[PDB]
């Protein structure tokens, strides 16, 4: 069902601290290598009055290198596809809820992303655009009450030698009942903005992910 080379199409609608936006994306990826890259364009609501870095994890764990000895819930979820819901809890009270419904049509993944942020202090690094990047992290994958859950404790690097900490919890659901849940495992991941324009209206985003058993 999943080819070595797949295309990505995206539309995100969202609101952060009452600021509405629409962002489209177009990319490609190698699902078996665990690599994806995409071109994002802000279509409505630009220039965004907050840190683009808070959105970038919302922009598909199908693009993760799974070893033979871990059940790949994401590749086995196609062709019908899967959804996730995610909460982002920042150390200064900032909260985001994001969701993605992922479908496949031929060689293309379609992504319907919704992203809601609130409670970002006006004086903080998100609304003042002081963020520099996400630090690489390990996602803890396990089952909670019959649902595949993933946790991440990570941080944004800020200007001036500081980190801004964020906890992610993500729930994953296949559309097909019957897709067996995997055992617990880890996903190492790195996400980078490769290029941007002045106000992050156009952004090239890269993500690489590798699943492992912690050895």
């Amino acid at each position: 069902a999943i080819k070595p080379d797949m295309k990505i199409k995206l539309r995100m609608e969202g609101n952060v601290n009452g600021h509405h936006f629409v962002i489209d994306g177009d990319g490609t990826g190698k699902p078996f290598e665990g690599k994806q890259s995409m071109d994002l364009e802000v279509k409505e609501g630009g220039p965004l009055p907050f840190a683009f870095d808070i959105l970038t994890t919302a922009f598909n764990r199908v693009f993760a290198k799974y070893p033979d000895n871990i059940q790949d819930y994401f590749k086995q979820s196609f062709p019908k596809g899967y959804s996730w819901e995610r909460s982002l809890t920042f150390e200064d009270g900032g909260i985001c809820n994001a969701r993605n419904d992922i479908t496949m049509e031929g060689d293309t993944f379609y992504n319907k992303v919704r992203f809601y942020g609130t409670n970002f202090p006006a004086n903080g690094p998100v609304m003042q655009k002081k963020t520099l990047k996400w630090e690489p992290s390990t996602e803890k994958m396990y089952v909670r009450d019959g649902v595949l859950t993933g946790d991440v404790e990570t941080a944004l690097l800020l200007e001036g030698n500081a980190h801004y900490r964020c906890d992610f919890r993500t729930t994953y659901k296949a559309k097909e009942k019957g897709v067996k849940l995997p055992g617990a495992h880890f996903v190492d991941h790195c996400i980078e903005i490769l290029s941007h324009d002045k106000d992050y209206n156009k952004v090239k985003l890269y993500e690489h992910a590798v699943a492992h058993s912690g050895l």
